[PDB]
RNA sequence: AAAAAAAAAAAAAAAAAAAAAAAAAAAAAAAAAAAAAAAAUUUUUUUUUUUUUUUUUUUUUUUUUUUUUUUUUUUUUUUUU
């Protein structure tokens, strides 16, 4: 099964085929990655409602649900790097208020719309990179009011502007 | 028909590390070899120059014996004109 060895349950290549939920719930860190998922269930994470961080990275999941930012309100690292993340909204990141990392190296969000960073105040590093992105907006309006980090990489930006470059 | 994410295999090529070895070249250390130049203990041989002993040839010198001719100093008994 996962490693847990003192809450950090980092799950290695064991070809499991559904997220598991085992009785080591008392644990703050989760590593899903490199784990055959299917999607993030938005219902079987409140057994494991003591996650501070979680490790979900390089699986297929097609989107993501709102309710996983609600089922744990203690979030700080949201690593989904190479996923496929057809399209996203701000929908999903309503109730993460906490979220102070995120990680996308692999999903072609091709087009972004509305403000879909609204909640994260705390968002230091940004990795949006390798996702085909035409342009560098990311909203309209002043949001993420402490960020540091800010990847671009591996897109297809034509041009930087100033219309699309004031939201910061 | 096309494009991508977890998850398991296999094939060509390039650059690497470790281990078991095997050859060629190069360094010493030992056991020997063939010699052209070397030194040192013993017994012998040839040749040159010189020492000692013995036996003999030639020449020279001293002494003694004997023999033959000349200068001869004398004589006794006689002869002698
Ligand atoms: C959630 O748990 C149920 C029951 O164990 C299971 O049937 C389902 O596949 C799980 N879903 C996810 C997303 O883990």
């Amino acid at each position: 099964q996962c490693t847990v060895r003192y809450n950090v349950a980092d799950c290695s290549h064991l070809k499991l085929t559904h997220i598991p939920d085992d009785l080591p719930s008392n644990i703050t860190v989760l590593n899903l990655t490199h784990n055959q998922l299917r999607r993030l269930p938005p219902t079987n994470f409140t057994r494991y409602s003591q996650l501070a961080i979680l490790d979900a990275g390089f699986n297929s999941i097609s989107k993501l649900e709102p309710e996983l930012c609600q089922i744990l309100p203690l979030l700080k690292v949201l690593n989904l790097q190479h996923n496929e993340l057809s399209q996203i909204s701000d929908q999903t990141f309503v109730f993460c208020t906490n979220l102070t990392e995120l990680d996308l190296m692999s999903n072609s969000i091709h087009k972004i719309k509305s403000n879909p960073f609204k909640n994260q105040k705390n968002l230091i590093k940004l990795d949006l990179s390798h996702n085909g992105l035409s342009s560098t907006k990311l909203g309209t309006g002043v949001q993420l009011e402490n960020l540091q980090e800010l990847l671009l990489a591996k897109n297809k930006i034509l041009a930087l502007r100033s219309e699309e470059l004031e939201f910061l």
